[PDB]
RNA sequence: CUCGUAUGGCGCAGUGGUAGCGCAGCAGAUUGCAAAUCUGUUGGUCCUUAGUUCGAUCCUGAGUGCGAG
RNA sequence: CUCGUAUGGCGCAGUGGUAGCGCAGCAGAUUGCAAAUCUGUUGGUCCUUAGUUCGAUCCUGAGUGCGAG
């Protein structure tokens, strides 16, 4: 059937590169996935695959949001998936390449659709949703439908709050409509990891950090601290849209020999994301597609032609073939990557929470742990411990008095 | 969403054994999947788990069909389709085994429904598909749609002439249809395959024959030549419904001592059975659902309830709990049966037809080799070599007429 | 003692010029027969020995093994 | 040869009773913010040393090291 490569990987590891070899010598067009590649300009920073690269290569879904705007995953959703179908009927086989995997998500239903689930909210039902209380919202939620709620922190309130308003436009309750998820691959997809040893990436991540300045990216960060500014903007809209990106935030305070610091302080940001990319793509993506990829080691270049572009024709050619691929799946060095311990068997299946009515945290709330692994992770912290020292010699010291 | 466990192996390995230990310990019924089970009586030989030994566990598709009938994979695909909604409907998890590996294709539409395709075949489509000849529904089949015709050698009637059935009935290239499948897998199942190295087994298998006698197999063997007399059926029928089970067929001969011949003939049959059985589950089964499936070592019946029934029930938990399994798929031992190299890529990719002008069969037609590979295997065979020589020496005879 | 046979794991051909078939075995196939079906392929040098002959697995002699007498 | 100053990987506080803050770092989470966000958490017992006091990083005197005319 319709077939569709997709490339996961952390930054700086050829992805577009690699996506373009692909598409020319498979006859396909790229469908962007990083979420922050989809914003107008800003190409520097946003780290763009530059246009006399693409071997005028189509791409899609990719630099068409406004400054103004707030990507999210069903504006993707829609986006890559008419892309997908418009490339299908032309007999060309797209290839979605990026770093924000939880995208990915949409190439096997994994979400939950309450657009075309119309509903006006109840004042008694919004009042909750946008309540200025801190844990009031949580509360709730426990109260319809604790099989989910169990499943998040009482702090998450991003999600908590997703969560509840799904119970409420749905009307359904949201740990329901996950158990009946299908949650199958969508197009007989092809999934390929690109991965690089730490060390030597983040030694590249580092210079591509340095030669990034070099080719203007400065430019770009006033430039989006001239429309930061003449619109009233604090540091806490970093949260939304392109404020995100890794490469203007980082240099807010340099915008009030400091911008030294800033630089490194990018580089660090830039450094945790390719660590956090990893985790997904073991703890999240793999588990979730039974682990059916195919991993390509790009940790020495010097080589890659033999390690990435070859072998990754090699399975691409199996694969658009429409037969089952015959490749290793991944070279003895990676092969641990692929390993159960490695991948589903990091995943919390404790979902029990836990109050220590001794320990709180800086906001007055009482730690609460979730799973009993933690929940002694956490017992036997100095935290905890240097706290019930404090406690018991409080309650000695009138033992004594006595 | 809703789950279904499937237990696959070769014969005399504990599936039923273990899909009843399932069953309770999971709140589930079976489904036979074992084509020669779905007849009426004959247990003994056609070896159906017998009822005090399953715990009042429902079971489907099982013994229903007479011995008049002829059962088939839609057949089974419809029967098998119904109890399982049934099953789910009812709060309930299916479990199929057997041993007819083929027919568990239904589980992911690997077939061509041409039954809703109503369409008289025409006089000159059928004189062809009826063709007394041997050799010429294949040419016709050449004709319309080479592509699927190279997939086949000219010789596999059976096969041939379904694929031009197909043709006829869809008005569409059976070759297309196949490029255009989804094969995606139906429902959340779990493939469970209890193995066991092959000498252990086979001699587990042959003394399982012995005591099978001592049932009183021979009495179900009468039973069935009963039926088989008094309809003036031939040995050729025997390829055929019940016909093909293994324990009737080798005793014709002993029906015109001699019957212990008859008795060691059956032993091998199913020793064969159990060996095709795995090559399909290599070759066939684990290509095809991606190498999602699990592994358990019924190697050393010692033991069965560590690395059988524990290992099966601890992924089947995980399983059921609508969880990502953290189980090994493979016991260390086995590791290697679910390798790259023991499965997929044992599969036949070159089609290419080769016609060795100077080799031919007893039927008088042409030696016609499929892949280089084994065209090649051809060429030096002793068969070819021995041939070319007679060959050589003949022409050479010609020269000396000069 | 009569007459017979002695070929790859087993059951069988064959020819005065250095051997095939079936079965098992191994392997590929499998989209309404699948416990079935199709296909490809590894094994011996024709029991030992003395001769006849240009040359013998096949012809004669003997030995040995086995077969019904 | 007289003054300063040295505390977890880095950068800096600090009470007489056996230690912090910021970073990193490590870990768990993720179903409309994901280059985001939530959560948990490992590292040193204070340069070495003589003592001063019931007691020591925090007091007194040496020595090590760096910096300072
Ligand atoms: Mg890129
Ligand atoms: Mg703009
Ligand atoms: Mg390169
Ligand atoms: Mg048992
Ligand atoms: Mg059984
Ligand atoms: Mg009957
Ligand atoms: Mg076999
Ligand atoms: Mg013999
Ligand atoms: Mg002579
Ligand atoms: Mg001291
Ligand atoms: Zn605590
Ligand atoms: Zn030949």
């Amino acid at each position: 059937s319709k077939k569709v490569i997709v490339i996961a990987g952390t930054t700086g590891v050829g992805k577009s590169q690699l996506s373009i070899q692909l598409a020319q010598k498979f006859n396909g067009e790229v469908i962007n996935s990083d979420s922050m590649q989809v914003y107008k300009d800003i190409p520097i920073i946003t780290n763009k695959h530059p246009l006399q690269e693409r071997e005028g290569i189509p791409h899609h879904v990719m630099n068409h949001v406004d400054w103004s705007e707030e990507y999210y995953s069903h504006r993707f959703e829609t986006e890559c998936m008419n892309a997908i179908e418009d490339i299908h009927r032309r007999g060309k086989i797209p290839i979605v390449v990026g770093g924000t995997h939880y995208y990915l998500q949409t190439l096997f239903n994994k979400r939950v659709d309450t657009k075309s689930s119309e509903r006006k909210l109840t004042r008694k039902q919004l009042d909750i949703l946008e309540s200025t209380d801190p844990d009031v919202i949580y509360n709730t939620l426990v109260k319809c439908d604790p099989d989910i709620a169990t499943k998040y922190h009482p702090n998450d309130y991003r999600r908590v709050q997703r969560m509840l308003e799904i119970y409420y436009k749905t009307g359904k309750k949201p740990s329901e409509t996950f158990n009946e998820q299908k949650i199958t691959l969508k197009f007989d997809t092809l999934f390929l990891w690109l991965y690089s040893k730490p060390e030597p990436l983040f030694q590249r991540l580092d210079d591509r950090v340095d030669d990034m300045l070099e080719r203007g990216a400065l430019q770009e960060i006033k430039q989006l601290y001239e429309y930061y500014s003449q619109n009233k903007f604090t540091p806490e809209q970093c949260e939304n849209g392109v404020w995100q990106v890794i490469g203007f935030k980082e240099f807010l305070p340099w915008l009030t020999v400091k911008l030294e610091d800033c630089i490194e302080r990018m580089k660090t940001r830039t450094r945790q994301y390719a660590k956090r990319q990893v985790k997904w793509i073991k703890k999240m993506l793999i588990p979730d597609i039974k682990g059916d990829i195919y991993l390509l080691d790009a940790t020495d270049l010097s080589q890659w032609d033999t390690n990435a572009s070859q072998r990754a024709i090699a399975i691409s050619n199996d694969f658009i073939s429409n037969r089952p691929i015959k490749q290793e799946r991944a070279p003895k060095a990676l092969e641990e990557l692929l390993s159960k311990g490695e991948t589903t068997m990091k995943k919390l299946d404790d979902w029990t929470h836990y109050t220590c009515n001794v320990c709180r945290n800086a906001d007055g709330k009482n730690v609460v742990a979730i799973g009993e692994k933690y929940w002694k992770i956490h017992l036997g912290s100095r935290r905890h411990k240097s706290n019930l020292k404090r406690n018991t010699r409080q309650a000695d010291f009138e033992k004594w008095k006595i």
